[PDB]
């Protein structure tokens, strides 16, 4: 016997990995006992521990199953070099088109090297639907149970059972882990998945195993994406191996018909353009029609208008992402005869339905885009990118013959970018800060991103999560924190700036207006102006205009869009909206909005006010918003002093370009000949000092004593960004600032005045 330390560190080499550093800090320290034997005392316990975490390991390898590849993968055949690759790299990048095996097979090969035994195998997907359906397939084929080897983990902490080897999550979950796992001790290889989409969640995984790996010489890290752009994830992790597969797919015939303008109506046009769609498919065979579609309203439109055609056998079936246990596994059952599944852009991430013969690409989606002409984080409804266009074509490339309409020219298509801007290059700086505090991924500018965002926009994101009181401003030891309001902004779907006012809402019970308006500024203006029609959609538009703030204005639209609704069929509305000039794409994502919005703000317990609120209950929340979008006007020019001395000009389409008052806050400022100020609604500067107390600077003059006082009187200037919001009040100086009243007397420099 006569165990040493030498010895029984060598031992922890058979040991789970979460154990190893638990046992080492333990050995690192039998130093300090004194007497000899006393040590040896300490070692014979600790190696009974050790052996009962040896043999732990040894129960969990006599419990792995025998594994074993399905054959007509096309993965299978490159198993080869996958195999070893991992075996003798740390980082793999393994690129394959849809339908190769890739997914399902690669954790089996890890496993099938000796891992997911002293570590967990995590395997990441970007949705929860996905991360459940892949565990459930792999299990299948490896012909275990749930409860199994096979895992998953969503819904943040209800952990997998000891059994698991392969723990499959979402990405989300993966970075929530971080906080308390900060080395990612709990696991022994890393799958991160779909990694071509290129989200904040997925560049965030990105870098932060970059940061890991000098730590951790015992991880494996595998990236698993769509041949779009591999070398982008090999140049990461210093020029890591690829390996591409190939897919099976069945060769897709791709049929272009562009919109024609024929209804006078946008939205009409679109839906016969659904139609005939349909109509041109059922021609060829019954298959099953996939149909993209923009957003979630538009879904329930359309599959009202094609309920109510009661095309022969065919069962119009929408998705949303309300769908619950017993509404996700309808779409991977068996049916008797066609079905129509239209489904928003979720079918190119998660979504995999089986059984799809044709697709309807009307080729637009809804992208988080940050503008750079004015600054909030939009969501327009875009032309979608070749890389795109492709995977949606590629969602029928099963079937004998799979067909893919195209509701645009080929001349379209191929003037597209070919792939789409990754999520950090669209996104408010502000946004990213404020999710990497969170995490505790550092500083933005010290992390290692796969494509890093412009350095110059950084302090610009600093200000404004100062503006808004979102981050510390506090000296740590040198480092960024959230407040808890900054905590509540990240979990809100819409711009920093406007979530800042949904949460002053609550103070206000102004949150039904304030959903309104910030869900209104989010997207692209719904109200049209034809430039044949000019004169025509400004009548229309001028039913909601008000005398103060064309913020309201949205409100009143809001108001009328909703008791509108409420009278007039699918049909009719959609005609409204043609009557009215308003996009009634852009009305429908607006109503998206103000649901998505509307379901945070109540899992964040802040009650919704059913009675109007007035004009300053509400301006006083959008004005915490908006502190350096306010105005003060010129004596006798029209035009408007800034936050950082800057001067703007009222934009003329508003409603106080009329008759400008002397305080005014504006949603956005843009330069096209002028400093130019877009919505804007007159303000009280007595609201601006309450809601600035971070930002206001209070400077004093004509300090002097008043016998009537009997202390020092001074004059006090209070300005926000520089404007004066106070220009000058008397106060009792002598307290605030006794020393200076001090120094004052004695100079002979007191003598009273007023």
């Amino acid at each position: 016997q006569k165990l040493t330390f030498t010895a029984l560190q060598q031992r922890l080499d058979s040991l789970m990995l979460r154990d190893r550093l638990r046992f080492s800090r333990r050995l690192h320290g039998v130093k300090k006992v004194k007497n000899p034997d006393a040590q040896q005392a300490i070692f014979q316990e600790m190696a009974k521990e050790i052996d009962q975490a040896a043999g732990k390991v040894l129960l969990r390898e006599a419990a792995r199953p025998e594994i074993t590849y399905p054959d007509n993968l096309p993965v299978s055949q490159k198993k080869q070099d996958i195999l070893e690759a991992i075996r003798d790299h740390q980082v793999v990048i393994v690129a394959g088109e849809t339908g190769s095996g890739k997914t399902t097979q690669l954790p089996k090969i890890c496993m099938e090297l000796g891992r997911g035994i002293k570590g967990l195998i995590g395997h990441t997907q970007p949705r929860r639907l996905a991360a459940r359906t892949v565990a459930n397939r792999i299990a299948e084929e490896l012909k275990t149970e749930p409860g199994g080897c096979i895992g998953y983990k969503v819904r943040f902490s209800n952990h997998v059972s000891d059994n698991t080897m392969v723990k499959l999550m979402t990405d989300g979950i993966l970075l929530a882990e971080i906080q308390q796992d900060r080395l990612l001790m709990q696991y022994d290889t890393i799958i991160i998945d779909e990694a071509h989409e290129r989200s904040l969640n997925i560049d965030f995984l990105l870098g932060y195993l970059k940061e890991l790996l000098p730590r951790r010489p015992d991880l494996k890290i595998i990236i698993t994406s769509a041949t779009i752009d591999p070398e982008r994830f090999s140049r990461h992790f210093n020029n890591a191996p690829i390996i591409e597969v190939s897919g099976r797919t069945y060769p897709v015939e791709v049929r272009y018909r562009p919109i024609v303008e024929e209804a006078d109506d946008t939205e009409r046009d679109q839906l016969q353009a659904i139609f005939d769609a349909v109509d041109e498919l059922s021609q060829e065979s019954p298959g099953d029609i996939l149909i993209f579609m923009s957003g979630e309203r538009e879904i329930r439109d359309t599959a009202d208008a094609l309920n109510k055609l009661n095309l022969r056998h065919t069962e119009i079936l929408p998705l949303y992402a309300r769908l619950s246990n017993s509404e996700q596994n309808r779409v991977f059952q068996s049916h008797s005869g066609r079905r129509i599944v239209l489904a928003t852009n979720v079918a190119e991430t998660s979504l995999t339905v089986p059984g799809i013969k044709y697709v309807i690409d009307p080729g637009t989606a809804r992208i988080s885009r940050y503008s750079y002409r004015t600054k909030v984080q939009r969501l327009p409804i875009e032309p979608i990118s070749q890389a795109s266009a492709n995977q949606r074509k590629g969602r029928c490339g099963r079937v004998s013959e799979g067909i893919c309409i195209r509701l645009y020219s080929e001349d379209d298509f191929l003037s597209r970018p070919e792939f789409t801007d990754p999520e950090i290059l669209r996104t408010n700086l502000a946004s990213v800060i404020l999710q990497m505090t969170a995490l505790g991924l550092g500083d933005i500018a010290a992390f290692p991103f796969v494509e890093a965002p412009d350095k110059r926009n950084i302090q610009d994101g600093v200000r404004l999560l100062e503006e808004l009181g979102a981050i510390t401003t506090d000296e740590q030891a040198s480092a960024y924190k959230l407040t808890p309001l900054g905590r509540q902004l990240s979990q809100l779907p819409v711009d920093p700036r406007l979530a800042r006012m949904v949460l002053e809402a609550q103070k206000h019970g102004c949150v039904r207006e304030a959903m309104i308006i910030t869900s209104a500024l989010s997207i692209q203006d719904p109200r049209e102006r034809p430039m044949d029609k000019q004169q025509a959609s400004d009548e229309k538009h001028r039913r909601f205009h008000d005398k103060e703030s064309d913020f309201l204005a949205f409100v009143n639209l809001w108001n009328y869009l909703g008791e509108q609704q409420k009278a007039l069929s699918s049909n009719a509305f959609r005609r409204l909206c043609r009557t009215d000039y308003l996009n009634y794409l852009r009305v429908r994502e607006w109503q998206d909005i103000y649901t998505q919005l509307r379901q945070v703000v109540k899992e964040l317990g802040i009650p919704v006010n059913s009675e109007p609120a007035e004009y300053r209950e509400i301006h006083i929340a959008l004005l915490t918003g908006l502190l350096s979008h306010i105005g003060m006007k010129d004596a006798d020019k029209q035009e408007y002093t800034g936050a950082r001395n800057a001067r703007f000009s009222i934009f003329p389409g508003s409603g106080l370009f009329k008759k400008p008052p002397k305080w005014v806050m504006v949603a956005e400022l843009v330069e096209t000949s002028r400093l130019w100020g877009r919505i804007a609604a007159r303000i009280d500067p007595e609201w601006v000092e309450p809601v600035a107390q971070h930002l206001i600077k209070r400077t004093y003059s004509e300090p002097h004593w008043e016998r009537a006082q009997g202390a020092v009187m001074a004059t006090e200037k209070v300005t926000v960004y520089g404007l004066p919001i106070v220009a000058a009040r008397k106060v009792n100086y002598s307290q605030i600032d006794p020393a200076l009243c001090r120094e004052l007397f004695i100079r002979h420099a007191l003598v009273e005045g007023d």
